[PDB]
């Protein structure tokens, strides 16, 4: 030979090479690819459509007996680059595809002098997964990625791992944080899928486990929920016979019903009904209708509608018993005129004695029901805290 | 011959192969493809645009007399992989396309030693279908997928099924649940479409039947609808002559009119007008205007506008009859002064006797109309339940 | 010859075939394509951007003298399939393109034994059209599709119809209904476009005519518009001197101003200003400010501000004339004390005689203005109906 | 020769043709393309992202010495069609690209018998431009399109115009109107860009000038802005001591604060802060807080809080001076009883003489401040009109 | 030779050229590309998804020993254009890709007569970056772009800069301003990445530093925040015993709670919780509940509920001490009648002496708490200004 360059190697082993045949000498031996995956970003999690969108880095190698040479007599070269669209490439797909992601192409591969062809490529993938929203801001997910050959059976293409499955589990090296989702582990597992006898497909199954960072959802829906509690605590300081107390309570019930609608648009719920957050807002509604149902009852008792005497059954029971529980001819003709005028006033002042007994009853019930409502807020406030400390401790 | 590899088979039957001709020896026999479909995901159902978006797995096989060999004298090989873009592939399309879905390509096929070419491919498909929204949260749909050859007539390409149509009906194996739609069955049916004489197109028609899971739409629009009923039940406890009762009722009618607008944006309605849910909200409006039209009538009767006597026709009819139905010189000159003062007060106290008769009438009408409104809520509440039990039982 | 297959025909007429030349023997004769179109779906109508999005089925045929053979001595074959990317295909485009729609490719054509090449293909097309929104829910549109050759003049490519233009007008066979738009007719027309002398382009122009189904827009904006009328009719039943009547009227004017904003976001308007619906909502506003301007006038007259006598010009004119139009030493020292007390009360009771004359005037004006407002609602209600019956009858 | 067809010309000049070389005999002469552009549609103007989206029609011609023939001895043919992907095509791009628009391909070109190759193609283009929003509904824009060769310098590719730059300016022939933007002119200009010595790029620069049609934005934000003025004009007719006047004014200030938020979402603002429309809404707010700050002052003066005498400094100044400016043993024991009763009433009636002086002051200030507020609305109303007439006149 | 054209050079060096081999004579020397980047536009910054979208201009050159010629004997040509898809091109990608941006292709390169191949191309790129939103309207960002060879190691492809890294830092020449983001500098840095021994990848890392223009976010959320302060300042001018003062304060607390919701939708927050703007709105809420908690306390003290004497401990402490701190048989029978009438009035007037002491206390507390609230607004107003002047000065 001569020494024109060292492209004469690439002339030697791609002259009569057929890129359609599965590259083995004996057709009874399978081609064994070897894959692994490191995780780069969680792009989107769609809880409504049950669709996960990620981005991984991927690599694989296999072996072919048509790409071999002796390293000497080619000036000691041991590896070179060959374009991707001129050799045989296996068809490794994912079972959980629902769409095609856009990813850059890598137009070259490595080839060592034994036939080991290495292939590095990144690929965005959109998959379908089952998402449980039982406990919304504190939830781990368990999504699957199943690499498999879509056509070839197990006596043609077999799938192994590159490296040992302990290094794949504990590899959080190039992941992008600060993005609402925290990667925990990526655990691989081989299983040998078969649809019947004599048609078996090898497949490799990766389980990704991600956990939501709950810090976003303690200022968007926990902060106004405890804020409209303390507005009702200062709302009971109004005296009941004023008139604005009824207009006060219906205004913020209108104000909180707007809050339930505008926030439930940005919080999904699938296949369960509601999460456990939706239970803890019905308790917020029921704790506020009882606030409205007790100011609707004092106003009915404290009013001037020409009403009768307070019952002495319920005067002894209320005023005197709750004082230790919560608190601590012309001379005749003019005489007929004046006695009728006095009768017109002694009818009037006892009608002012109507209210002062019912005002006294209506104030003792208002301070009694204020303490019971203040405990029910306080008893439920520690229950919401003492469940959060169970999660936070380890 | 020699033994250089076993790509000499692929040299043998793709040397002078023409990928343009329909592959038969005698041109009078049709090519018979054989298809079937299993269902993977319901991606989107657009009730406004009448467009369904799914994702299926698809496979097919046919037969060609140009891809045949004897299995012996090729070292007993019986099947091999051939790239897809180097053989004849039939053009099986869908009639109901409105767009092109993105799906991965599969670059290989199988070829057995008789000519049976097998082809596996997944394909996302966007179709047009007729959607009935007559009963919104409880509705089954009946969508069609019609596989047909777009150019070739029935004496060129004929379509059969792979397997028997009982296995295709009862195949819910890899479907993705927890996604608002439940797959019921996929039923195939062959029919022989013809536009005129001597131009007949074979086609295979799959009917997918899906049912909506109604659990999403019992917390988003059933829960506030029964909530603003119980606010009006505690709204009648206000006495009518206070003044805030009219301001109470108009506030939540404003509050519910916001609710009808914000929820009807996320609930579609096509070609019918409204579903049966929209009928059951006009009843919610008419049951609340009557709540406003009766507090607008007691306030007109219970007021101090210098008004006359209550009619004894309507005192005997109301107070005494509904008590068993629902409830159980200087001596003359000073005398002229005092008699004029008494006349100024005996005019005043009978004007306080104005209201106490009309307050008494206005309270009996308020407890009478409270019972009738409480039954009409209760009579309609059981009717809404007793229709739900008909659906739920089988 | 031999009998190896019958691909020897396709070897015969695609051996030395050049797919770049316009296929005629004499270069002076034009190639005459023949097209027609049936309509499949109206996908989107964007009134803001003036862009129509449809989906049609399309077919065409032409003639070439290079694809001819005698049917005998090829075993009586008369037609065959040839791939599309190996023959000459004319460039028929649309003038009104603004974008490229995604549509499936059809990789085969028919070729008869005279040169008649048939080509079936579906194609989604996005076009630009002029949309008049003068009368919004009752509007027909007149959109154009202009098929033309983009490069070749009329002495190279000429365009005819497949079938007669009566069959193209009356062809509503595979159109997808229940989709807000109803197809009326598709009328073709040939016209011979020229930019100057000796450069003339043949073109075929289809006019599609679609009509909007108005049933969607009688429950989304007609139903709340007549609903807030009847709330004002029961709003005049409040007596004016109560105080909540002013707070009642401003609440639903706030409530209707929200309705004008949230509904005008989903109703377009281009190049005219407003449609005729927007005129019929300014009348709804002006009919409700007059409702607010008359309750602002009775409250000014019916009030206790230490005011003077009602004018006897306007007592004879109002109370007595509208009763037939709408309705049917110590004895001296004590005497100085009592006469001063009587003077303190006879000043008081005539101040109660202030209001009872002005209450009587304010009630007659309230029942007078109630009848005039009730007719103006009733006179405008029949005018809105009697224009709808003109449209509905034929 | 023979007469087999007239594709023997296309065999003559595409046999040994190389589509990679820049087609000149002498390599020192540049290839001179000649372009022009007519404008078809303004698809989108994104004021937030500074991105313009249009659609043009484009054509160009150049000259090559490899595509020449004598018209005789080819049966007098003078031009023919050649596919586009088999000749040299220059790389004319735009500097202002930010994305790639989808546009149809035209697979043919013309070639005359001197080498003049003509090329017609439409192309959608998305560009980046500077948009000034200083005066929002009345604004012209000045966007640039710069055609240039991306690689070749000026001694390889030079750019000229097809026709004279007066015809390109005054060409509004196929533009699509009724689309919020009106085309004014398209003015071309050649400039010779150079990055240093001996590397100069020729470029042709088109300036498009578009003007917004302001009719869309006189019914969406001018009509409610003048509507909530006239509600405050009829809002001053309430007497101040009623009580609903304060609740009236805060309701529509709530009602207008909703209007500022919902309309500013659909009105952009970049790099300036606000346009001049945002200045004319702060004036609308400041003209309405002064309406609230004067009803907050009369209610403070007109009230019953056990208050003292009106100051005679401010009684002479107010009541009597503004009447020409805006308006036009037993006999002793009973005597001690009656004198104490008279003292209890003569204390009461002078407390009714409290308010009637302060009511009289509070009514004169209310009619005084009503005239000043009515002029300030009227003085600003003509200023808003007299600036609109400056724009409208020429 | 002859002189047929000067495409005989392009025949000379692309006849037997292989576009797959890495073009070196000795395979032990690496190919050294040389890149740089100028910055054109910041298209989008997505703070939620941590994704940056830009558009750059890019160029590179390398050297190959297969594209060399002597400039003489080819008529002195020194450079020419060669199509891009017929030579070797290195695979320079970015590590931070998450998607593929659409960018125009440039189909030509330059080749000098030593082998220097130059390549100009623009490219839109979508990358992933870490965004800190600790201080929202005043924030610089530090995003990375890492150019690297995706397959070849450092003994195959090595990366250098075109020009010195001082010119790349100070190059703001063609950047598009007026677009919410200001470019500060683009600083390059070479680092030599290695995954283990004997596998090292060269990479070049550009740091772009952008700063947000804060002018957009001083009219959208600073202007209504200081506006609803001055409405509460004129809200304390109401006297407390009127009744509308409680209804005034709850209306704008409803009005500001709408403002917090509608503006927080368009303001992102990631991985921190809230920015420092969210701290300065909780102070706006706490400064307004204290405004509501002090009008809820004066109304409780200033009311008529049949209450007792003001405590002389708190009369000396309040009224007299804060006056220097903030402010500056028949004769017996008729006698029994009149003494009972006087007793009925001397009970009444001292009940009018109930309120005038509590009105006097309630007015001194109202002017005292008005000054303290007016200082706390004024003390916090200068603190918000004096932090803004620290940023603005240099
Ligand atoms: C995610 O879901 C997997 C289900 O396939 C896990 O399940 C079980 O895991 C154990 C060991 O990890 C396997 O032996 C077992 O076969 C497997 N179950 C099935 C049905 O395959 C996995 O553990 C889950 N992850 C987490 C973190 O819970
Ligand atoms: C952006 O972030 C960079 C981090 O990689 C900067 O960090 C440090 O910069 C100095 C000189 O600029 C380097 O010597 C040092 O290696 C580098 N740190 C690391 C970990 O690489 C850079 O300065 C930052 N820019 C700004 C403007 O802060
Ligand atoms: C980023 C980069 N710079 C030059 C090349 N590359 C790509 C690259 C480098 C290292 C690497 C992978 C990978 C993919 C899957 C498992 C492990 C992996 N490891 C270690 C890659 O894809």
């Amino acid at each position: 030979t001569t020494q024109p360059a060292l492209l004469r190697l690439s002339d030697h082993l791609l002259a009569n090479y057929k890129k359609g045949v599965r590259p083995v000498r004996d057709w009874r031996k399978p081609t064994t690819v070897s894959i692994d995956v490191i995780m780069y970003a969680i792009l989107n999690v769609d809880e409504k459509n049950q669709v996960l969108t990620t981005y991984i880095w991927y690599r694989q190698y296999w072996t072919d007996e048509f790409l071999q040479w002796t390293p000497e007599d080619f000036d000691n070269v041991t590896k070179l680059s060959i374009p991707t669209d001129s050799i045989w490439v296996p068809d490794i797909l994912i079972n959980e595809f629902v769409d095609v992601g856009k990813s850059p192409n890598i137009p070259y591969v490595y080839v060592h002098h034994r036939g080991e062809v290495q292939n590095y490529k990144p690929l965005q993938l959109v998959t379908a997964c089952s998402l449980d929203i039982y406990n919304f801001p504190f939830d781990v997910q368990n999504c699957s990625l199943t690499f498999t050959s879509w056509l070839h059976t197990i006596q043609d293409i077999n799938i192994t791992l590159w490296r040992s499955p302990e290094e794949v589990r504990s590899d959080k090296s190039i992941f992008i944080n600060q993005g609402e989702w925290e990667l925990l582990e990526v655990f691989p597992q081989f299983k040998e899928f078969s649809i019947d006898i004599s048609n078996s497909y090898a497949e490799m199954k990766f389980y990704v486990i991600i956990r939501r960072r709950p810090l976003f959802y303690a200022v968007s829906l926990l902060l106004p929920s405890i804020f409209l509690m303390v507005v009702d605590i200062v709302g009971f300081c109004l005296p009941p016979d004023s008139g604005e107390r009824v207009s006060f309570k219906i205004t913020l019930l209108l104000g909180y019903s707007v809050f339930l609608i505008i926030v439930s648009d940005t919080l999904p719920a699938t296949a369960i009904g509601t999460p456990l957050i939706g239970v803890y807002f019905v308790v917020c509604m029921a704790l506020l209708v009882i606030s409205l149902a007790e100011t609707i009852f004092i106003v009915r008792l404290v009013h001037k509608q020409d009403l009768q005497r307070p019952v002495p059954d319920w005067l002894r029971h209320l005023v005197l018993d709750r004082i230790a529980w919560i608190l601590c001819l012309a001379v005749r003709g003019l005489l007929q005129e004046l006695s009728s005028i006095r009768h017109f006033l002694e009818k009037r002042d006892e009608m002012r004695e109507v209210a002062r007994d019912w005002l006294r009853v209506g104030y003792v019930l208002d301070r009694l029901l204020f303490r019971i409502y203040l405990l029910a807020v306080l008893a439920y406030s520690i229950t919401l805290v003492t469940l959060w400390s169970i999660w936070h401790y380890s």
